């Protein structure tokens, strides 16, 4: 309903034609530098960059600044993020034996799933890169999400997330708290993504996360272009690498049926057996080992997490060049 106040270090504000607002914040005054553990202010400019968005038609951020989406305060609650009672999933997990994976990729099919209860529900698809357990669980997250209560509308939007204590008191979405350090001058996090058409054009969100071996910083690449990094200094268990990578969909059922009796959609809202063009997928299911080798785990190497298979589930499909994970569904019809 209302826009949040402009952040500190805002050099210029660009208003999009559709009501989006972008604050060009001085790269040295971005929220990340307000983190107590980020006293070590040295900004890694590049790992040891144009991405187009519709708001560029109204202006561009000057050099030395980054575009930050202005938050929309809806007045509705934003529930705690949760690693895979009212959350439901169709996710695959790759468990490494130690916290030494140096990166992971995910090419996620974009859709606009429908929400039965738009004021409280959400539906997302993402990667989870983690290390540790319980109070020490650290995560690196990126994907798309439909969450009107948080974002202001029902469009799939690019999001990032992180935690350093299993979501107890650290972490947040995008640049809403000190954590992630954005380096890209053109791409604002939190904007709408183009959804695919049923039986037609398919759109993908390619994301690559790579740990810099010299610094421990986890860099984010979208379609091969640097966006920024999650600093090593904000973490503890994942500073040397990750022990787990998970891919797939998730829904939040604010109706309280545990995700067992809601028609809130996951992926495209169609079950994985409908296939390419109809069901949503994740491809480029790869991670990087300790020695820099890219590994592509086979379908049998993953553990499936689909606690409501009659509502949302997953299915592997061997493509001609790589493995596909189809996932999602329409949910289950509520009882009358
Ligand atoms: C660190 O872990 C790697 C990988 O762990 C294995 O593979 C995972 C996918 C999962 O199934 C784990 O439970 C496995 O233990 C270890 O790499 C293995 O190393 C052995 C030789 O020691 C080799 O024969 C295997 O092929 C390797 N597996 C893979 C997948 O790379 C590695 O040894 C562990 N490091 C230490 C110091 O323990
Ligand atoms: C999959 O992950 C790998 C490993 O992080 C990415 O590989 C890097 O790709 C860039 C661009 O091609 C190269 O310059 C680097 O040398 C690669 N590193 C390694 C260790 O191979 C790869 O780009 C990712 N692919 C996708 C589609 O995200």
């Amino acid at each position: 309903a209302r826009l949040a106040n402009k952040p500190k270090g805002t050099i210029k504000t660009i208003k999009g034609d559709d009501g989006e607002v972008v604050d060009c914040v001085d790269i040295y005054k971005q929220p990340a530098f307000d983190h107590p553990l980020l006293k070590n202010h040295t900004l890694q400019m590049q790992p040891s960059n144009k991405l187009e968005q519709p708001w560029h038609k109204n202006g561009e951020c000057p050099k030395g600044s980054i575009p930050i989406r202005r938050q929309v305060i809806t007045g509705l609650p934003v529930v705690k993020k949760q690693f895979p009672t009212n959350h439901q999933y169709a996710v695959i997990a790759y468990f490494y034996g130690n916290a030494s994976l140096q990166g992971a990729n995910a090419t996620i099919n974009i859709w606009e799933p429908n929400l039965k209860n738009p004021n409280g529900d959400f539906s997302l698809t993402q990667i989870w890169i983690s290390a540790g357990s319980g109070s020490s669980l650290n995560t690196i997250e990126a994907g798309w999400q439909v969450y009107p209560g948080r974002t202001g509308d029902s469009q799939p939007r690019f999001f990032i997330y992180w935690t350093a204590d299993g979501y107890t008191s650290t972490g947040c979405y995008d640049l809403t708290c000190p954590g992630f350090v954005q380096t890209n001058n053109y791409y604002a996090i939190g904007m709408a993504l183009q959804p695919s058409v049923y039986g037609g054009q398919q759109y993908e969100l390619n994301e690559s996360i790579q740990r810099d071996p010299a610094t421990g910083n986890w860099w984010l690449y979208l379609w091969g272009t640097v966006v920024g990094y999650w600093p090593a200094s904000i973490y503890n268990s994942i500073t040397n690498g990750a022990d787990t990578v998970e891919w797939g969909g998730e829904i939040y059922d604010s109706s309280g049926t545990g995700g067992f009796h809601t028609t809130t959609q996951m992926g495209s809202g169609h079950f994985p057996t409908e296939g390419y063009g109809k069901a949503s997928y994740v491809r480029d299911l790869q991670c990087v080992d300790t020695y820099g080798n890219v590994i592509s785990p086979t379908a049998n190497s993953f553990q499936g997490i689909a606690p409501a298979p009659n509502c949302y589930n997953y299915q592997f499909q061997q493509g001609s060049s790589e493995l596909y994970l189809f996932y999602g569904g329409p949910g289950c019809q509520a009882i009358a």
